[PDB]
């Protein structure tokens, strides 16, 4: 069993490197952030441009959706996060507190909290309603590349250039686990699996790893792509077959059979590093995005 992803739409508009792409949970929209200090909203099924959201003073590294698809959270080099009401385009809150670039962000499933990570080596937990910082965790000894909440929001997974993945108790802020393989390459990305038993981590030694968090064991390894420098997102594709999807420094989208770990498809088309990919929550759609030499988002579909 192999998928058949084929290019359907190319989305131009960003004037600088695209940093992240995310589909709304309701499946209606695609959000993109860029080094151009802007967030763009696109139609998930046709790639039709909807709107631009601006206000950040420097490049945006990440964007994330709230569970009801009404809010966006963005992380910027202007050392803030911003909470946006998508429909009205308004900036609800500006989260000030990090001392360096904010590199990653996410909402919890209940979307009353925001987790953020920064070049200041900390993980912060914010109140969505007030925009106040509830906890500052002295999480790592190098920049925090990714942060993500589990299925019920009781755990936060963080990764850093220091070579570690750490699991934090949302309520106490105590470190529950430190995950590392025998090698120490910088960990550029991490995320909990859709149902939360696993963690998918990306290292800067051209490797994707699937860990069983509880047992502290690496269960699967996915190789064949190139990733020695950039914080490339990776994803679980679960609408058709069960796959692992990731961008690559060789300008391709790689797709792996999750169980067998073999490459099932490679998507050719971008002219620069595929920095980010996203999988549609209900349809076999992959959104992919590239750096400065390309500046486009591509929408691929499988039948
Ligand atoms: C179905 C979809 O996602 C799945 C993705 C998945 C699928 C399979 C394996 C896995 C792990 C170890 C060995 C092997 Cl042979 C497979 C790992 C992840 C998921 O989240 N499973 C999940 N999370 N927590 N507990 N079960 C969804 O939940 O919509």
């Amino acid at each position: 069993v192999k998928p058949n992803y084929a290019l359907k739409f190319t989305l131009a508009g960003h004037t600088k490197a695209v940093s992240s792409v995310k589909f709304s949970p309701n499946g209606e929209w695609l959000a993109s952030s860029s080094a151009d200090k802007l967030i763009k909203i696109w139609g998930a099924y046709d790639g039709k441009f909807e709107k631009t959201i601006s206000g950040h003073k420097l490049g945006i590294s990440d964007v994330a959706w709230s569970s009801d698809s009404n809010l966006l959270v963005s992380a910027s080099d202007d050392k803030t996060l911003k909470i946006w009401d998508v429909s009205s385009g308004k900036c609800l809150k500006t989260l000030k507190g990090h001392s360096n670039y904010v590199f990653c962000c996410n909402f919890n499933p209940q979307s009353n909290l925001i987790v953020s990570g920064s070049f200041d080596e900390s993980v912060r937990i914010w109140d969505v309603k007030t925009g106040k910082c509830l906890k500052t965790l002295p999480a790592h000894s190098d920049p925090v590349s990714a942060v993500h909440f589990n299925r019920d929001g009781s755990l936060i997974v963080s990764s850093s250039y220091d070579g570690l993945c750490r699991i934090w108790d949302t309520a106490s802020g105590q470190c529950l686990k430190t995950l590392i393989d025998d090698d120490n390459p910088p960990v550029s990305f991490v995320k909990f699996s859709p149902n939360g038993k696993y963690i998918l981590a990306a290292t800067l030694d051209n490797t994707l790893k699937l860990w069983d968090y509880s047992k502290g064991k690496c269960l699967k390894t996915y190789t064949g792509h190139k990733n020695e420098k950039y914080c490339i997102f990776a994803n679980f594709s679960v609408t058709g077959g069960k796959w692992i999807v990731s961008g690559s420094e060789d300008n391709l989208v790689y797709i792996w059979n999750l169980q067998t770990k073999e490459i099932v498809q490679k998507l050719q088309g971008h002219t620069d590093v595929v920095i980010s990919t996203a999988c549609h929550p209900t349809e076999n759609i992959i959104a992919s995005a590239a750096l400065e030499n390309d500046k486009t988002i591509k929408l691929w579909k499988s039948d």
